[PDB]
């Protein structure tokens, strides 16, 4: 019987394997909840044919450029297919950490001190005063590609001596890079589903930072849901995250990453518009604590599609 939902997974970004795992999860969750869901991989299928195929809605489970940057949402807007998550502007804006930062800081929101570099400036040689602005950040510092996820392309540099290799790795993934002040932690994440914010999660990695391996591969990562903060701080977290969410213009569902620093204040890291839904993912963890089943959450996200 009529009513086909397309579940977009895989893709070609550096987050492809993670996305196939998020898709597998969502496909079962949706079917368990009575939905006639179909797995569609844009690397295999021409998604520009989604409408000619009979699909009524699209559940986006892609991660990274191509699925979270607004291009895919742009097409679906012209094709007329309701879809999950944020619109074109919010998605394009959330993917770019340098631009989410300008926006956030411009709105008065807490963002860690940073320096942006383009591959060109890097190739030409860092005009030494470049280093003067980077050393003013203090050490250590964190280097990250502007448009990535899953800790791809990042690294920590203790002392200016290590900066070159770090920048060379980051520029392999993007032409625009950020170098930001290293925050002490702990680290937090806060998921949003519609007009509601789920209970906070505090992440605790075994190594240097929450890397690729700590996110999807090791059983050493600890999580605490709720965070364990006093109501006063738990309150401050939601207020911040909600303002971060609305300034960006996001909607549907998402997850914002935050961290504490030595001055006892919260700092925005980034916002993700199409979060992971694998067995190691944070969003499913928060919903569980909020009393929902994996099926319920997924079914709810699709309910929010527009
Ligand atoms: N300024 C920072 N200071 C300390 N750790 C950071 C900082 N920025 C990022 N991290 C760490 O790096 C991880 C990944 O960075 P994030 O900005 O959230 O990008 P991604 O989209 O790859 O997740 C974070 O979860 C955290 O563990
Ligand atoms: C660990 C996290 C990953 P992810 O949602 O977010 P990050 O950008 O922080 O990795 C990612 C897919 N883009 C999760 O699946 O919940
Ligand atoms: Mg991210
Ligand atoms: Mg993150």
């Amino acid at each position: 019987m009529t009513d086909k939902i397309a579940v977009l997974l895989g893709g070609t970004s550096a987050e492809r394997e993670v996305s196939l795992n998020s898709g597998a999860a969502v496909l079962a969750g949706l079917r368990e909840g009575g939905i006639d869901a179909y797995p569609v991989d844009p690397k295999e299928v021409d998604v520009t044919q989604l409408k000619s195929m009979g699909f009524q809605k699209v559940f986006i489970a892609l991660h990274g450029r191509g699925g979270e940057d607004g291009t895919l949402q742009g097409m679906l807007e012209l094709m007329g297919l309701p879809y999950t998550g944020s619109g074109v502007m919010a998605s394009a804006l959330s993917m770019d950490k340098l631009r989410s930062k300008l926006l956030w800081q411009g709105a008065g929101l807490p963002v860690a001190p940073w320096v942006a570099l383009t591959r060109a400036e890097f190739e030409k040689g860092l005009s030494d005063k470049q280093l003067a602005e980077i050393s003013a950040l203090g050490l250590p510092v964190i280097v990250k590609p502007s448009r990535e996820g899953s800790s791809v392309g990042m690294s920590k540099v203790v002392a200016e001596n290590a900066l070159q290799d770090a920048l060379r790795l980051a520029f392999q993934h993007d032409e625009e890079v950020l170098i930001e002040k290293w925050l002490s932690g702990p680290e937090f994440t806060v998921a949003i589903l519609g007009e509601e914010i789920l209970p906070s999660i505090r992440i605790q990695p075994s190594g240097t930072f929450y890397d690729y391996e700590a996110k999807f591969l090791s059983d050493e990562t600890q999580y605490f849901c709720p965070a364990g903060l006093e109501a006063s701080q738990e309150a401050n977290l939601q207020a911040l995250v909600l303002k971060a969410w609305t300034t960006l213009g996001c909607k549907g569902w998402g997850r914002i990453d935050v961290m504490l620093d030595s001055d006892g204040q919260f700092y925005l890291l980034e916002a993700n518009t199409s979060p992971g839904m694998t067995s190691h993912s944070l969003v499913p963890m928060a919903a569980r604590q909020a009393g929902m089943s994996f099926s319920q959450l997924v079914v709810r996200i699709l309910e929010l599609a527009d």
